[PDB]
């Protein structure tokens, strides 16, 4: 379907399995993909009929900054839940939470989770 | 299908919901993807069997520069439509309209809208 | 399963407008050939998979050693010769990229991408 | 189907058909994706129902650095293979083994092989 994106959002967060992670913190990135209809929006030009990009960002920030989890799997899952719940026009969404600097000994760009949630 | 592409067209436009995005303006980017058959163009090596990539660029430039809308949706929608209407050789198209510097307090690369259209 | 060569850069003199044919410009090719790789991945054998080096060479040949009006015909003659010389290739996808075309404006690149198979 | 990614792991190894590639060595890069349900991980916040991203790194490194094959097809095959053996919770995977500086006389970014491997 049609799609709103927010590419490579960046937060500082305290999330992790290790208590050393909890204390120090690290970078956390999020990519978002949400699906709806944009034919109406595009034939109209009135934001009242699509989902507001600025609110979708804020939502993401609350989960990554205003709350702490052990797993990036819980960041992704919460984001997805608040999305579908708060926004009834969005059908599907793919959400990817990225830990560019995890505490692993080796050479790499990033580890990440990605889920894709839908209304039953 | 086979695909023609234009990658990362960059414009300056004055689009936006708030009046201040219309005053100041901002960068807008557009990725173009159009679906058609290029087997004929390939074995012929003759441009009339394909679509001119310049005319495509120009067509989008007109939408992003010569007009102004509240919504990127609306930019995506007019491009898809003006491609389909003007080009019958094209079955299907995908247009993505990127705002890289929207006024959101935060840290992000970009926001965007992608639509895929057909007759 | 899949084999890849990414961002092959060549200098060629392709194009519709006769000035492009004297000046020339950059041409990039993304190659993407499909098959099964279970055979080679257990045997550890270049017999049971495709030579990546030859695939580059074939692309080099079509982009550097001949000239066409269209990028679509670079793409075609590559995809046709891949399916000619390599039976075990189920399918292929060629994306030919013109990064510096003579369009007055600001973009990264224009491009064709075909997918061919027997 | 949900996914754990590991992007652009970098190793130095001595893989190659040519005996010269075998003596000198060169860079090798690996991308990993693995499919599994992460909905329970995302509610419980419990790593046991998911899979350690770190152990995944190590699995890949064993193959690239502790062993030496003639082909990159072999590298991705054993990786996929070893993933499927050890982790029942993982349904499928995709492995891209990249060779960024292969001995091809020309101009290019990288050559590579991607495979996808599932269980019965
Ligand atoms: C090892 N490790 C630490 N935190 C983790 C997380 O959120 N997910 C996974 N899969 N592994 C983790
Ligand atoms: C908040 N906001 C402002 N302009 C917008 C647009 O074009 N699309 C969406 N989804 N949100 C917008
Ligand atoms: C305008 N133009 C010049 N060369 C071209 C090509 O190969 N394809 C298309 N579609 N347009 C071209
Ligand atoms: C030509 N060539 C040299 N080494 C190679 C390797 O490891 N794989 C493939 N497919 N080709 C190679």
């Amino acid at each position: 379907m049609d799609k709103i994106y927010i590419h490579d959002m960046e937060f500082y967060g305290y999330h992790g399995v290790f208590p050393e992670e909890n204390k120090l913190g690290q970078r956390f990135k999020v990519d978002l993909t949400v699906e709806l209809d944009l034919k109406r929006a595009g034939e109209s030009d009135d934001l009242e009929h699509s989902v507001n990009y600025g609110e979708l960002f804020e939502l993401c920030r609350k989960v990554v900054e205003d709350r702490t989890y052990k797993l990036v799997e819980s960041i992704a899952e919460n984001i997805a839940t608040d999305i579908l719940k708060q926004y009834e026009s969005i059908s599907r969404c793919t959400i990817k939470v990225i830990k560019p600097d995890p505490p692993i000994p080796g050479h790499y760009r990033a580890v990440a989770v990605e889920i894709t949630r839908e209304r039953p």
